[PDB]
């Protein structure tokens, strides 16, 4: 038995949910998503690894009075769009970068029903902001800005402690884009790690650091 789907208040209108799956070699992998809430309507930062704890997710906001307006997944791993087609199957928008709904229907997943292309993109214009810093732990990850919290949402990008499965990684590029990602918000408040804790704008330096790292130990 995994642990249940938690959900936590990290800030006004941001919460964070952590989802639990059994990943064989890793064990039980924690992940954490945000819902972050913009008048009455919650947007999905990331769906929990399954259907079960997407529909938890998506209770449990309904049932407190927010309606839900989309999800967005930071990459195809399933970690980020597991709950995707349970999403779709509700008619609940969901957006995903072009590259990573290529990914999606390439490994013969279902994809979002919306795209995005392009380095920025707002998914609510002024709340909630999407950025690609490059390839890192996969070709596609990007990270969601909350400007009105100074919290940034790393995903799975973010390996303060060590860089994980580099099984889709680009191990020459993490390094660029861990560069490009610290120097644009190294302001934050608040970062967001899918598989760590929570911290500040360090982990932003942590993640360069254990970026540099890896591409070095790979000689
Ligand atoms: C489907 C299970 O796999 C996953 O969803 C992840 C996506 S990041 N794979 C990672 C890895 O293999 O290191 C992880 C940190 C264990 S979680
Ligand atoms: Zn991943
Ligand atoms: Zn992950």
């Amino acid at each position: 038995s995994l642990p249940d789907l938690k959900i936590e208040k990290l800030d006004e209108g941001v919460y964070v949910h952590t989802s639990f799956e059994e990943v064989n070699g890793w064990g039980v992998v924690p992940k954490h998503g945000l819902v972050v809430l913009v008048n009455a309507e919650a947007y999905l930062i990331d769906t929990p690894f399954t259907a079960k704890d997407t529909e938890k997710l998506v209770t449990w906001f309904v049932e407190r009075g927010y309606k839900i307006k989309g999800s967005i997944s930071s990459h195809f791993h399933s970690d980020s769009t597991g709950g995707i087609e349970w999403l779709n199957s509700r008619s609940i928008p969901t957006y995903a970068s072009e590259l990573t709904n290529e990914l999606l229907k390439k490994d013969g997943k279902v994809q979002a029903t919306n795209s995005f292309s392009g380095v920025n993109y707002w998914l609510v214009k002024n709340k909630i902001e999407v950025f690609y810093p490059g390839p890192g732990h996969t070709p596609d990850n990007v990270v969601v800005w909350l400007p009105e919290r100074k919290i940034l949402f790393g995903g799975c990008f973010i390996k303060p402690y060590g860089l994980g499965n580099l099984g889709d990684a680009n191990i020459e590029a993490w390094p660029k884009s861990a560069k490009l990602l610290k120097s644009k918000y190294g302001k934050a408040k608040l970062v967001v790690p899918s598989h760590s804790e929570v911290g500040d704008a360090s982990l932003l330096k942590l993640t360069l650091e254990q970026a540099v790292k890896g591409l070095n130990e790979s000689k």
